[PDB]
């Protein structure tokens, strides 16, 4: 019953200074059964939540609906409803981004409440990548 759906965005993602916040991807999870909440960890590369441009460049990423744990490393919510959580990952207004690919990979773990602590009691790992497309090139001479 539990289900992850971890996918980058379609299209229109171009070069340079971001004039707003964009989605870089969006996930979308969800339990019918009982859960006390779910996190995202930032993988590998990620870790710290960023993307990866295959040259190396890390970007940051932030979640609409998670908070973030540093010290934990994850985005986390606590949710217990058998609705749809609908996230995305995005990066600020501002953001200078390249013409290139970006990575980013992590799991996400469904957990339970029982008194004191959290349990795992699924998990997926997700990755994507999203390209950045360069508008029109600019020449000087
Ligand atoms: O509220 C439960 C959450 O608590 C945070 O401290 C932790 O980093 C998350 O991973 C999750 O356990």
């Amino acid at each position: 019953t539990f289900h992850v759906d971890f996918a980058p965005n379609t299209g229109e993602i171009f070069a340079g200074k971001q004039p707003g916040d964009v989605t870089m991807f969006t996930l979308t999870m969800g339990d019918t059964a009982p859960h006390g909440g779910w996190r995202l960890i930032p993988t590998g590369d990620s870790k710290g939540g960023y993307m990866i441009s295959a040259d190396g460049d890390y970007v940051g990423l932030y979640s609409y609906m998670m908070s973030w744990v540093g010290i934990d490393n994850n985005w986390y919510i606590n949710d217990d409803s058998p609705k749809d959580i609908k996230d995305h990952l995005y990066v600020k207004a501002g953001t200078v981004l390249k013409p290139t690919t970006y990575k980013f990979t992590g799991r996400v773990e469904e957990y339970v409440f029982d008194n004191k602590q959290s349990t795992v009691i699924n998990s997926k790992d997700v990755s994507g990548e999203v390209t950045v497309k360069q508008g029109l090139e600019h020449h000087h001479h």
